[PDB]
């Protein structure tokens, strides 16, 4: 009948709204904070939701969090918590070759988690971070026999020749190693790194906490663009983002993912967690620990500082955060009807899920407003 | 793993054309000629095509084509022929109301053909004309008693008082009886009568080839955009909708068909056909049969004239000329790379479906050109 | 000093006009006839001017002229003539396969010609075309032992399942065999194809000289659009395009070439020549010869007719017609100020090439106007 | 080959982001913090990058770096300082004649820095301002017998008749001495100072530090907007630009220069330090040193002040600071993937170089964020 005859069944839905392509078209220059995602349809409940996400071609985690490659955030300890939750840590580079390679084999040789994320062999999963440089290719084949599994070429702009030669350079020695070139924010330069054959892309410049890049050389991209359009890119090619910087709150997350974003790296939201390297201090009676941009004097020590150094209050366990993050994500993906981040995403590229821009006094009204005092617990 | 991770597997397509809410949102008043359906991808064989097509709200024709209630296209021979090649026909009513209710006795009381339209007691479905006057209902109750199915309120301008009150009086007495409401070309029209309860739109004003309203009393619209239109309102509440008017040849079907309407009613390339009332003549050695508006002098005999009177050339039998249509239908579909019409207008609200402007110098380039001289068969 | 410091030394370009990007950005759907390329600075007389095209991916023409695969315009004598010429030509399939294996056997056994296109064993070019149904395989087979140099699927919608097949059928078969796919008017039938591994793509559908599919079909797309939108999808991955179909004089090659094809082929005006298939007729005291649509009753003699039937009049032999081709391409390119078509392709997409639409008014005002009579002499 | 043949061999670059001339076209009057340059290509060491630069059409530095005509920022000192490190400074002019014509001598007569900037004779080169009254044709004379190189008018509003007199006798007085003018901050002013006969224009009102012009007579532009429309300007005729005012980091120098301009030109950035006139004093434990605008109440001692009077905390010395500057803008050059500053306006005019609109939560962003406490050393 007439019912299902005219357009197959499917009730119409009323327009309302702009897409992802519509948003990012105006060229605005828009970060996390100025849109939001729109409501949907729920059919089902948030602890359905399936969070499985691919950190590269062929690596595929059961969460989407990564935590950065810092001498401040991932260690051993922090790389072990990461894969028993769900995600997986990258071991820093600013240290000795042995000493990494030794992070690494601690991590391998760890001994309910049922979201752990392991390799063939039931081994935690690990990264490690490396330089564009000659030296740095003594240090990966250190990281090569310690069994690391996939690893990430550091750099604040990775559209180099250097670059493209070290990617090519570990392809040929190691084919069956992963690589995650970055940073990019751009297609032209994420053309140039999958041309060169790397199997993730890790997006952001400028964005980060502990970042003074933009003041210092004019260069950088706002945080959520940059994500869409280098996702956008990439998907044609199947190569999975990592969007790394700016995120402060389980809503970042869930706008990075939703933009086409396959993993989200935090350095400060991890910062300050008991598995985190450094001890804790207090000043004021609040309890902190350190944490600096890898391009600050402190942490390289003319030399042009790309970055601060400061402290983050104290968060608690991973393992007790990473829950609470995985459960945030679960509603939100429940409140705009999807299933799968995978179902986000391909909602986002159909045009099904719809976006809305902010004002600043629209950011206002979104936060705490009117009340003399409160107090913020998360959970 | 990332290949379908990313989006959920389905590769992306290039943006490449337009929606037609995009096309129909410029304004510019376009009509079939101005516009092109951009081909897609084909997994199918023409042959395969479905052209099942809701009529009414209840009715359901294995194909889409309808013939106009005029004096010169449809009485119980055309009906007949119609139904038994998938399609309907609706007796015009420029004659006495039992000359009427005869033709649809004759056309329910006939007695392979695979696709013929049957009701439920395996009689051929035929159709009848009404006005909005008084003595209608007289009409309407022979026709009633003479077993049509299915009732048109002919009128060029139906948004009125008197044909809501028609509508309101056929329901009341005749609940059973399938009501369509016309013309109309605008979203408020079909509102109006949508809520009065009809069971079906027909969109056209202007349009016709024997129409002279919009040159003497300047109302009317475009085809396509007014099909479009009203198509995409009644959608809203299952009301499928007759485009009426302007069809020239099988891509003003298809064209038509796409844009959202469900069927497709035709009076002058059905007419001079065998089936058509009035004999052949010759002129010049060219055999015509006549073919007049029923808002022509002619027709009706201050009189306000809306249409004209003159001649058509033969074509043949209806039982050659319908299939012909119905395999460019079909091809159509192919082409476009949708297996049945509903999966077309599913399409095109969902925006798979892509169009293209046409400019003069691109009609010019789609026709035949830079020949000295040719002949065209179409079948 | 500042006259180099300030830019480098290159003297400021008044911005005047609109580059392709922003003429085609428009969804106008502009065809040959719509635009016009504006004049640029000539340092070099036409005569150095090189029109250097490539076919495919391996096989490079001294010009870039094709004869389309007709059963009225290419048989042994024309891809003779267009191979000594400095273009190519492709066999028609409309015969049994052995004809078709001994007209391609005649073009390569055949023995001053500078531009003569040759192969590694100094022997003409020659082209064929196939279709995409299982017998033509073994007529592929024929044309292979035939020593054919390149095979073109011929069909009005190349983006299909069985195209695909076949695709990939000859790339397992014949590694060594270049293979041309289309035709396609879109980049997601562009992307299918690509991926499916063609050598070069054929573009054009609804714009042929005796082409009426637009009007039956209600599908197609106006040629320099669809040239512009496919050769700039396909030169991100190497591969030509050939543009096919609504060339009408050497303005329409030069507009083709600028937009980004890097071939043109031809079939009514390289009709009627001395090289062309079928004998001259007499009628009204003009000479013509036949035309006709591989698509028309007459062609393939329920049918649904693509095209039709006529008579083109008579034009010479091809080796004085193609040389003027050459001179117009060639005086066009000193105009815009470019000595390659390469150059001319680097200036379009770089934006140094600018465009300027033309109203009806334009074009009135472009060509012939205010003479009483005239008679026009191309050369 | 078509890998060549197509575009010349040049791998397709993906269009993301705005050009200048795009970016400037919205007419929302931005400034230095309202955009980003994206990121390139990168083949080659910061160290590499030439910073060569054109004070003027005769005049060329190796540095960009200028600093202001201040009587709290430029005395022989930081001239000399400047001239060393490869910029210049211009001596201010509220003093007598004599005291500027004695700092101008000891600039001349002062005698590794490889980049030091030096006449025909190796004397360091040396500029002063006047104004466009009558007394300070007398400042001249004097000026011109001390040595001076360069002078600038020094007027908030430079497009005046005293101005053009004042440039027209200049040049006939003094036809070797470099003339600038300024203040301008549209293509108007600068028309009129170029045909008046400038060598080089300063770009600027209401972006300084110390001013309040904006507020005071609702007259003046931003300085970003203000840079690109007069630089674009300029260009035609060979005239370089200085861009004066609103600049606090690098990355202001870097932007700056990108949009066009020349040289920089910087009074609070190079105030406070050790080379800058006047002495040190403290408060509330902070070192400081006098800062005011040549037009505030305190400089000229009804009078409409124009300018404020404070402090600005200690930088150190000239010969630390500006090498880091250098290394910064090298930084960000090698970033945008440019050579030379030359480089990087051609890529800007050109289009190749691309920007993004920063929103307020963009800015947020790219600054330091989320941090309990933190220390920023640039160097
Ligand atoms: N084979 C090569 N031959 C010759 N020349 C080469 C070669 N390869 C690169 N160069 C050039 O030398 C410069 C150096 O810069 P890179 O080594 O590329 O690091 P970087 O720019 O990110 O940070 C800046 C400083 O921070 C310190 N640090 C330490 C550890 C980790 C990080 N990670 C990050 O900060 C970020 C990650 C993501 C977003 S930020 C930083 C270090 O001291 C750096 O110098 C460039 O010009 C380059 O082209
Ligand atoms: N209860 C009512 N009480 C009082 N006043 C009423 C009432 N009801 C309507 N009026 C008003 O009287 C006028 C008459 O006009 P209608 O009867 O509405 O027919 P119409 O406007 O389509 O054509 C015009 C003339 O053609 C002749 N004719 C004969 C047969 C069929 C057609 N079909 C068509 O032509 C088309 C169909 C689709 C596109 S065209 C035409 C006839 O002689 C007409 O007068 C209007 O003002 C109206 O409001
Ligand atoms: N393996 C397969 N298994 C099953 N079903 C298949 C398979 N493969 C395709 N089908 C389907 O069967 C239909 C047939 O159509 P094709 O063979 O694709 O040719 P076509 O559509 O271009 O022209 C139309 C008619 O012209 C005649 N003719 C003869 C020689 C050359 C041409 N060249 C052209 O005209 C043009 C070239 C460029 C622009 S026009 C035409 C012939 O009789 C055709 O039927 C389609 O539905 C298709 O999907
Ligand atoms: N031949 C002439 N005959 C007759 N009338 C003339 C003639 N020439 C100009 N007038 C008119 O008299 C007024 C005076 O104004 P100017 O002398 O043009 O200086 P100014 O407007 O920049 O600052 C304002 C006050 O600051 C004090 N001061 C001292 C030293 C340096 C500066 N430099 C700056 O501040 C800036 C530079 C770049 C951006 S700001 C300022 C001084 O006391 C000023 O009066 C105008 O109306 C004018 O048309
Ligand atoms: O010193 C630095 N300068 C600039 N960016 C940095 C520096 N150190 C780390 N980053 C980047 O900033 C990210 C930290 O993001 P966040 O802490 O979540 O805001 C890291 O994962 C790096 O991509
Ligand atoms: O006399 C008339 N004046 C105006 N419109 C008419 C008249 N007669 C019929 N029509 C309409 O025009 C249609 C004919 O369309 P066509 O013959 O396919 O061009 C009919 O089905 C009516 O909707
Ligand atoms: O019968 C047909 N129907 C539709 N298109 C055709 C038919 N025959 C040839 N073509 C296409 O039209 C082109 C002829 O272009 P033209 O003769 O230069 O205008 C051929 O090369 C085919 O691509
Ligand atoms: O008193 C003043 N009123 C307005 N502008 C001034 C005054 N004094 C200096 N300026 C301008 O402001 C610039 C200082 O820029 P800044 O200190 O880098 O922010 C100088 O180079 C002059 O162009
Ligand atoms: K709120
Ligand atoms: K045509
Ligand atoms: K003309
Ligand atoms: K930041």
């Amino acid at each position: 009948m007439a019912d299902y005859l005219i357009s197959g069944g499917t009730s119409y839905v009323p327009d309302d709204g702009l897409t992802a392509q519509q948003l990012f078209n105006c060229g605005d220059g828009l970060t996390y904070n100025d849109f939001l995602i729109l409501p949907g349809y729920i059919d089902f409940t948030a602890d359905q939701v399936d969070l499985t996400s691919a950190l590269t071609k062929k690596i595929t985690l059961k969460t989407p969090l990564v935590s950065s490659p810092m001498d401040t955030v991932t260690e051993a300890g922090m790389a072990i918590a990461m894969a028993l939750t769900g995600g997986i840590g990258f071991i820093h580079h600013n240290c000795t070759p042995e000493f990494q390679a030794n992070e690494v084999r601690k991590v391998k040789k760890y001994e309910d988690y049922p979201l752990a994320s392991k390799d063939a062999k039931k081994q935690l999963l690990c990264g490690a971070a490396i330089g564009t440089h000659e030296d740095d290719k003594y240090r990966l084949d250190l990281l090569a026999q310690a069994g690391v599994d996939v690893v990430v070429l550091d750099s604040s702009q990775g559209n180099s020749i250097f670059q493209i030669n070290m990617i090519k350079y570990i392809k040929d020695k190691y084919p069956n190693l992963q690589v995650i070139g970055g940073n990019v924010v751009t297609a032209a330069q994420a053309k140039n790194l999958i041309d060169a054959g790397v199997d993730a892309l890790r997006v952001g410049m400028g964005s980060g906490s502990i970042c003074i890049t933009q003041e210092v050389l004019a260069c950088g991209r706002p945080q959520a663009t940059a994500v869409y359009k280098v996702s956008e890119y990439a998907r044609r090619f199947g190569v999975p983002v990592i969007a790394d910087g700016g995120i402060q709150n389980v809503g970042h997350i869930a706008k990075a993912l939703a933009l086409g974003a396959s993993t989200v790296m935090m350095g400060s939201l991890l910062a300050a967690t008991t598995e985190a390297p450094g001890e804790y201090f207090f000043s004021d009676g609040i309890r902190l620990k350190k944490y600096r941009g890898m391009g600050s004097l402190d942490a390289m020590d003319i030399k042009v500082a790309q970055g601060v150094s400061g402290a983050v209050q104290d968060k608690g366990s991973i393992h007790k955060f990473v829950p609470y993050l995985i459960a945030g994500i679960q509603h939100s993906c429940q409140d705009i009807g999807a299933k799968s981040l995978t179902q986000v995403r391909a909602m986002m590229y159909s045009g099904e899920l719809k976006f809305e821009k902010r004002t600043s006094s629209a950011q206002v009204e979104g936060g705490v407003h009117s009340l003399h005092s409160y107090e913020k617990r998360l959970f």
